[PDB]
């Protein structure tokens, strides 16, 4: 009865994540802990960044990557009141989620709803927490606002478009490759823009010359400034990624140095004479703020049960094909969440 | 039968604002304009900064200062449908409000509700609009949050404390002189702090070690950084003044400008916001929705402007002293009077 795991031994291309096996030791959870078997795991942009050595919250090598999964608790430690063996939970953690068996703090798990599948549960947490906190806690989304959702056909992107639809009369500018544009219109993008073939600043200002109310900035680098200058009065640009660093399977020092030189900085007089806000969000730095993230997860489960959000699964891959899964995200082929299953 | 006005002749001390009179010509407002007679006018910190030559939005000298008033519409220009002669209105403008008769775009006026006096009306707009848009539009105040309200005994300060009370279970840290501390607690301040005699960062972090959720920064300069480092995760510091430039010794920290990078904000899970109401002219729909929400809160009895003192034009100097020498608690008002 062997257990399967993916391990990142070194930094580089796809081949640096390797499949391994381990003897199924008896489950022994500590105090306030849960050991559970994973049915599905999320592939995140942060996992690609960590594989290239550009995610600083990654523990030392070698390590099993992955920050979210969904499965069934097989053993419960002491002090855990709400969990019993056999409960289905989605887990958010710093690393170690690309493996069949994992042990995590009970307070970092969340009860999966009834009709929610393992795939949907594994797709919910990272993307929808990030989108909810970018648009509402920082963005303060309101009826009548305009939102620029970059990478709108991605995980965070599709989640943010759905959450925008939960707010009355919200105009959504979404950027993604032209092929995905049709999918974008199905998900709620009001104005699809292919930023690979056009200048999205110009397209937006041709539609809305005064700009937009919220700009979601996963691109980072120079793009941050573009977002800042697309803001209407009282607007907010929420920066939460550096996706311009990812160009290929291996880290490339040219994009690293270009973002290192073109960092966005703002001064108090700059913000004051404008009527704009700059916000930063990092879910990795929210661990230990379990009350906050838990309230967000409760809002998200409420929205799911009411049928206002439903994670879109692009593709599911076994561990043996983890490389291809990563390609699906790095070659910009995915529309929605990419998932891994333990073969 | 002449009409009175105050004029700013030069930049400097209190004596640089002089009283003048002019014959009362018949009101002739242009298209989309209103000419109205003012019963009360607001004294704002911006007026002091403009008198000292520190307000960038001030028209060239000489000019009548003042940015808010309340009065009676005496003549209506062409194209104005919602305003009629005799209407009681609050007016917001960039300058020219320290005078008996003034002409302004009709879209910069707001019908005063009854049971609101003219003095409360003249105290409402600048302070409560600024406080509302700092706490809600940028700050996104929610139940359970903690707010640091600097200058909590001033106009914006008291307005912001009242608006904080309109949200359930909001911890308010307020900074003002120790005397006004009692007034602070009467207005809704949970933890009065005298930043003249203690370090408000230390006091806050002794009460709440993780900091606060929203920091209202009228101080500017080095204090902005302090505010930024007082923020809990998802916190917001909304800077909306440079009150440290109106020092009136001088420390080495006084020269510290605030600057922040995208990765710093990202790593700290924080937000820095700037608000300047003067740069919102021409955004009448936004400010008008803010005024409507404020009038709603007033009708429900959740906000009531606190008037510190009312002064005639001839005593304008004393009025400015009341604010510049840190004596005021609430709004300072000017009336034409005798
Ligand atoms: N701060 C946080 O807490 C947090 C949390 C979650 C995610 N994030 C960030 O949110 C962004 C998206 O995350 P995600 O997980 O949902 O993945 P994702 O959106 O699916 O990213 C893949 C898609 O982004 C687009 N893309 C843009 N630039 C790309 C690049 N250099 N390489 C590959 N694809 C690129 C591609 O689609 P198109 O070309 O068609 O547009 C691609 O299909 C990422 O920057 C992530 O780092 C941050
Ligand atoms: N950006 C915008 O659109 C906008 C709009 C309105 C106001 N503002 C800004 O909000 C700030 C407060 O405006 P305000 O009209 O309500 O004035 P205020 O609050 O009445 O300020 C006076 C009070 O501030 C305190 N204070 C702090 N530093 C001071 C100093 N260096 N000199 C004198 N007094 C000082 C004094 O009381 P204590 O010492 O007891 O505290 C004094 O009682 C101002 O900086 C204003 O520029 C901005």
């Amino acid at each position: 009865p062997l257990l399967r795991c993916l391990v990142l031994t070194g930094f580089g291309g796809y081949d640096k994540v390797k499949l391994q096996s381990r003897p199924a030791a008896p489950p022994a959870p500590g105090p306030g802990q849960l050991t559970l078997r994973l049915r599905a795991c999320g592939l995140n942009f942060a996992d690609l960044m960590a594989r290239q050595g550009l995610y600083d919250r990654l523990p030392p090598l070698p390590v099993t990557p992955g920050m979210e999964g969904a499965g069934v608790v097989i053993a419960v430690g002491e002090g855990v009141s709400d969990r019993k063996a056999g409960d289905r939970v989605m887990v958010l953690n710093r690393s170690g989620m690309w493996q069949e068996e994992v042990t995590v703090p009970s307070v970092q798990t969340f009860l999966i709803p009834e009709a929610m599948t393992f795939e949907e549960a594994a797709a919910l947490l990272v993307n929808y927490i990030t989108a909810y906190m970018v648009l509402f806690d920082f963005g303060n989304l309101q009826p009548g606002h305009s939102v620029l959702v970059h990478m709108a056909a991605g995980g965070v992107g599709m989640a943010a478009v759905q959450l925008c639809r939960t707010v009355e009369n919200v105009t959504v500018f979404g950027t993604a490759s032209a092929s995905k544009h049709e999918a974008l219109k199905e998900n709620g993008v009001t104005h699809p823009i292919d930023y690979h073939t056009t200048d999205y600043v110009d397209e937006i200002k041709k539609i809305s010359p005064k700009g937009v109310d919220i700009v979601m900035d996963p691109l980072g680098g120079s793009d941050t400034a573009k977002g800042y200058n697309l803001l209407k009065p009282m607007g907010k640009v929420v920066t939460y990624g550096m996706a311009n660093l990812l160009t290929g399977p291996k880290r490339n020092l040219m994009a690293l140095a270009r973002t290192w030189w073109n960092q966005f900085s703002v001064t108090a007089l700059q913000l004051l004479q404008a009527n704009r806000a700059v916000c930063g969000f990092h879910l990795g730095y929210l661990d230990g703020e379990v009350e906050l993230v838990s309230g967000v997860v409760a809002r998200l489960l409420a929205l799911y049960n009411q049928g206002h959000i439903k994670p879109h699964i692009d593709s599911v891959w076994p561990f043996e094909k983890v490389a291809d899964a990563m390609k699906q995200m790095q070659e910009k082929k995915n529309v929605g969440k990419v998932l891994l299953v333990p073969g």
